[PDB]
């Protein structure tokens, strides 16, 4: 086996701009040879994502809308993919949302509507996309989602997104147990903090990143390319023994408890 | 400090019949001296629960309806409790629901509505009850919920309830981090399987229980009284250093991987 | 069942002075009614421990030497216990040692001799004491050891003691799986930091304790009495469904990743 | 970055025959371009390992004795490596031993000598080899050891090897925290069961493997090549954000609790 993704069609869900973790993943996968299908939420991202995809050195990308709020766009999107490419070999699920005011101060700033919205977008959407993709994954495949340490432990302010990530992380395991008999693997990458659009609203994020640079074993914060290169492994056949796993790409921060 | 719960008002949520784990908890807490407030869902359980409470040797129990589907009954119920007793010292949250057809065969038998219903009842309700109880917990307190190993690992058929338990387990941690500054602890008991009303629908449950008897370190399945006696510790001052914890009351089954 | 330890003979291993965690455990167990057998290492501790035991309100304690370096004293000690009391119902194992210069700076300051000494005293000794006690635990029983979060994650300077605690924690599980068929439970308490004789040599320990007071959910550092009161639960019949478990008595610190 | 190991000198410790997991790793690393240094224990393995290395398509391998019992051979071996190649970029540590009679029946079949031997060979040796290699790892590097699920949970008969693996797993974390500031990563692969020389003595191993084929998500047992291909990722720059991690290459078995 080898690391090449030539002849693999991979859906990358969640590019918003060039700082998106999904854009780090798309670059790594394209460099490995994959043909990419980008999905975006919101008509104003369409041109953005088309332009970023156009910087890739092959012009073979497909770009499609897919809001994951309910099933309707999911069905439209995956029908297009089925007609255009026939078979899907992977999905990178890079989607999260919660109401921003719930991600400041106490976790108890959430409420039922917000809690269920965060779980719908951040956790159920993986299952919804799996459901729509499964019958087109006829040649085996690999599904990767992104999680964060605040789904395992309390991270200040992460709040209802931590609870939704814990739901996502459990779903990765149950999906992996349903799909491995069809040679479909399901894993996550637990990325360290990265200054993306989804970092806007964190207080004193510069202090968080500085502390990671001091406390993490490798003495540096995570990049989208580190995350991308681990995702290229997970979509390749090199990782075929691995499913239901959560790989921390966080400079080792997960093994530490405090800064000396 | 001591194990007594004399002078503690504890709300026990989720008695349905004498096999309920919540009924094991209520017995242990009453024996330790607590005054109990029982809550029930559905008008047909009212007389049931009143009768079971009437078997306790003090006639000081309060029995109130509290469906946790939205906030409305929660607010009514906790207002009654505030007027009747003034201060709450504990809550035992023993509530779960998912659509039964999602808890057979593949996890992918769920759907958005079912997934969000399971999360609403089985996970958000703890937060909803916490929110309504917090201003009446003026003397410090202890909150205990019930979880199951299928929120940590794949258990056949547990499916969307495992994902909802993983959300519940994360919420226990974030609640504990919000409330410890008010001397309120939040913990779970991860009970081994018990033949309750919520076991109806498990296939070959007799085989599951027999396997636990063979594989568990202590060679026996869990009882509601084992769970109750651990919950009496968690509501007592003896456990005041413990919060955010998940105590397995499962005969040791959690430490095993297979039956020799 | 009840919390009483009347009629239970419990061996408490590792009192050195009144700050020892084992002394917090002995107090709680004596208050619950247990008859205690204290063991000490080193002839200079004999009078110390006799005097502390003499402050207990019943004068029924036995005090015996037991260095755990090899098996010889273990055998002498447990033979005395067998003749004096007949049956052992519990052991509190509160023993650790590593060379102090290995617990400063890098973990790589250890060496083979030091590593194996730390493992012998801090981890194998539990197995050695279990082996000598097992045939006198004819009425069921409960064994509790003390561990620390640095066996689960990196804690600065904890170094080879963290590795030895990880060995101890695994041994708790395998012991629990061997002994549950004889109604003997084996658990640990993972205590938060306490200023004991085994804290001498930690740098800036005042800063560590202050940070725990800020970061821990309950906003306070651990006491020996908190640890003692959880150990009284673990030796009582109230905890009979629990074995192979690690209970954190740390003010909730284990669920946090950083100080906001 | 890329997956190539051209220009990387990697020490592979623990080939015994063509079924060794280390031989799966060496093949994958050689295919990725690494120059390999094989180490073996026992003069009778010398010719074995030389012959297997001679099947590789470049004849650039070095083969050296390295018994890890004490430091002496380690020092000889690493001195040879330093003179022959100058810089080490990786180590694959594939070494374990315990007395076989301790790995049948109860864990309590161990004893002090056996316990400390298992820990010395199976856990401290990683630290000993790290210590000797560190000053030759001047260009950054990656260290991979092999662990097994029985270091996380009880696996029947794994016994003192499970305790020694738990010590190894903790050492991986503390090593990673010491060495990341020198751009050296330290990780493990937790392989599923493989019929190697170290499987001789397992009872009913055919039943264990059949059960894995039924219970594991991917419905198949692990191969040395699956393990090798994950180790090629860990030694490559693609995995540079990952340290202190334990990657399960076990067909997903780690996420399951029982066979339906
Ligand atoms: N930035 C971090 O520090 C970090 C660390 C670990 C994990 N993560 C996770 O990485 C993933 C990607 O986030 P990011 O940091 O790259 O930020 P981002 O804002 O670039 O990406 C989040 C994506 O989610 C999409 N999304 C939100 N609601 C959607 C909906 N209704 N339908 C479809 N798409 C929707 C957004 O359009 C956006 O493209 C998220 O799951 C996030 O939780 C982020
Ligand atoms: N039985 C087991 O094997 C087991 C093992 C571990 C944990 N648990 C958990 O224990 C808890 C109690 O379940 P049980 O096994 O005693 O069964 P049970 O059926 O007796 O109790 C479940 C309770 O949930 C209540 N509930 C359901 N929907 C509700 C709603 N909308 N509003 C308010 N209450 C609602 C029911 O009325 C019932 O009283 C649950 O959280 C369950 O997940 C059960
Ligand atoms: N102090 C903490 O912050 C803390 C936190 C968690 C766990 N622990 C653990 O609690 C336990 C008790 O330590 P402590 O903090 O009370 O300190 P302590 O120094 O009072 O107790 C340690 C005990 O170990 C005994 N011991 C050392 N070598 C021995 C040998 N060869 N034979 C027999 N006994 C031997 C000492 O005599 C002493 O009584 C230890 O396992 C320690 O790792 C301590
Ligand atoms: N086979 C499995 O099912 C399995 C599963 C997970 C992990 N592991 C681990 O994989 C590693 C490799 O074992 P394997 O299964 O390939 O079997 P193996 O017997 O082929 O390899 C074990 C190696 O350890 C070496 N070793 C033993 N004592 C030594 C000493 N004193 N000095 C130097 N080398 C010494 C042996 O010479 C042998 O080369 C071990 O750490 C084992 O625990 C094995
Ligand atoms: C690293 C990190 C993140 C980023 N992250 C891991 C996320 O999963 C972000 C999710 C997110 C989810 N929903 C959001 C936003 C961010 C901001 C914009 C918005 O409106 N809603 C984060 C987000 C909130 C609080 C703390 C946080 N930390 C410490
Ligand atoms: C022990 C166990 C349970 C019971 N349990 C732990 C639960 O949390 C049950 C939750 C539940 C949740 N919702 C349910 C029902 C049960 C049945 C009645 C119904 O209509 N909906 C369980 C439930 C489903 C599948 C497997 C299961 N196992 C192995
Ligand atoms: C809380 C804590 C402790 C204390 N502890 C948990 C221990 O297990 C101590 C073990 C110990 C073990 N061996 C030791 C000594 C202490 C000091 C005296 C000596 O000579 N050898 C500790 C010990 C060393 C480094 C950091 C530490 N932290 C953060
Ligand atoms: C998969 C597996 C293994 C193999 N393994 C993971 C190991 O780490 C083996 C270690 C080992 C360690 N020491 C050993 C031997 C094997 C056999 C030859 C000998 O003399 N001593 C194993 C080993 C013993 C018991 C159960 C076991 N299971 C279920």
């Amino acid at each position: 086996m080898n690391f090449s993704l030539e002849g693999r069609n991979i859906v990358v869900m969640g590019v918003a701009n060039k700082r998106s973790i999904a854009w780090g993943i798309a670059r790594s996968l394209h460099e490995a040879g994959a043909r990419l299908i980008f999905t975006y939420a919101g008509e104003r991202l369409e041109k953005s994502v088309h332009e970023l995809a156009g910087t890739l050195d092959r012009n073979d990308s497909i770009i499609l809308p897919c809001d994951v709020t309910n099933d309707a766009e999911i069905e439209t999107c995956f029908a297009s993919i089925k007609e255009q490419v026939g078979v899907i070999h992977g999905i990178a699920h890079c989607i999260a949302f919660a109401n921003k005011e719930e991600l400041v101060g106490e976790y108890l700033n959430t409420n039922r509507d917000g809690f269920l919205l965060a779980h719908n977008i951040s956790s159920y959407s993986l299952t919804a996309v799996v459901k729509a993709a499964r019958p087109m994954m006829t040649e085996g495949g690999s599904i990767v989602t992104l999680t964060y340490l605040g789904g395992e432990l309390v991270m200040p302010n992460y709040n209802v997104m931590g609870v939704a990530k814990a739901s996502l992380d459990a779903s990765v395991k149950y999906l992996a147990a349903d799909l491995g008999k069809e040679n479909i693997r399901v894993n996550s990458i637990s990325a360290g903090p990265i200054r993306t659009l989804s970092a806007k609203g964190i207080s004193d994020f510069n202090s968080i990143l500085k502390d990671i640079e001091e406390r993490a074993p490798l003495r540096r914060t995570t990049t989208p390319e580190e995350v991308g290169d681990t995702a290229a492994f997970l979509f390749s056949d090199m990782s075929r023994g691995i499913t239901g796993e959560n790989l921390h790409v966080d400079s080792g921060f997960h093994i530490t408890a405090r800064l000396e």
